């Protein structure tokens, strides 16, 4: 029964998930001036040409676009990673207002939303055993700013009225996540956690420097979704972000500058 409300939001999560106060929690503020350029970081390899989306689901916290992760189709590697990480799903976090919504911040700046492309390390054989490992996941985070529309996002936007409420799903095939990327793959990276319960400390975060633009209308449609189930009073799905957590002497490493 955790959520994003006054009574069950991020400041309460520690009572059911005590690692909320752990040593490598996410998100964090990215101090750009203190991030360390690491010339030995490799370019990120995003190989999404064979991706197979399957379904979109309103899970009552966000919506997930799900992929077939039963073979190496869409994979992430390179960058700071060892080995190969398979795309399982993506989702977003967003605000009630354009001035908020992202989980990570950049010099305390908040973006209107943040996209998370979640990948699990193939050496652990599937997702549920990967989340138990300290290098189990790689999450590619991409900031969203409001401006010109992102035409690769519109297929997601348009399906949302079919998954308005918690537990609804819809077929969602042939969606190409390459259309959600910015032009540059420059990034920051650090070791962290899931940003939702169970808050497990299993994630290598890779946060792109370059945001994508989405239109006002696109993010407005995200804000029409509901946290509640059908036949319950409406609770708009907004402000589904965890605030920045203590860095606790982790170093954020930059691939650029
Ligand atoms: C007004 C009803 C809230 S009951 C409750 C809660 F308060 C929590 F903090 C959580 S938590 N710690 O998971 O956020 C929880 F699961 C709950 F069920
Ligand atoms: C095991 C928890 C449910 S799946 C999941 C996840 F894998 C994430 F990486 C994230 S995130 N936000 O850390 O990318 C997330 F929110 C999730 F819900
Ligand atoms: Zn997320």
């Amino acid at each position: 029964h955790w959520g994003y409300g006054k009574h069950n939001g991020p400041e309460h999560w520690h009572k059911d998930f005590p690692i909320a106060k752990g040593e490598r929690q996410s998100p964090v503020d990215i101090d750009t001036h203190t991030a360390k350029y690491d010339p030995s970081l490799k370019p990120l390899s995003v190989s999404y040409d064979q991706a197979t989306s399957l379904r979109i689901l309103n899970n009552g916290h966000a919506f997930n676009v799900e992929f077939d992760d039963s073979q190496d189709k869409a994979v992430l590697k390179g960058g700071p990673l060892d080995g190969t990480y398979r795309l399982i799903q993506f989702h977003f976090h967003w605000g009630s207002l354009d001035g908020q919504g992202s989980e990570h911040t950049v010099d305390k700046k908040k973006y209107a939303a943040e996209l998370h492309l979640v990948h699990w390390n193939t050496k652990y054989g599937d997702f549920g055993k990967a989340v138990q490992q300290p290098d189990g996941l790689a999450v590619l985070g991409i900031f969203l700013k409001v401006g010109s529309a992102k035409p690769g996002l519109q297929k997601v936007v348009d399906v949302l009225d079919s998954i308005k409420t918690k537990g609804k799903s819809a077929d969602f095939t042939n969606f190409d996540p390459r259309g959600l990327l910015p032009e540059s793959l420059d990034y920051w990276t650090y070791p962290g956690s899931l940003t939702t319960p169970p808050l497990l400390e299993c994630v290598t975060w890779i946060v792109l420097k370059e945001p994508i633009s989405v239109s006002s209308e696109q993010v407005l449609k995200f804000r029409k979704l509901n946290f509640n189930g059908e036949g319950e009073p409406e609770e708009l799905m907004v402000d589904n972000w965890r605030p920045a957590q203590p860095l606790k002497n982790r170093q954020i490493k930059a691939s650029f500058k």
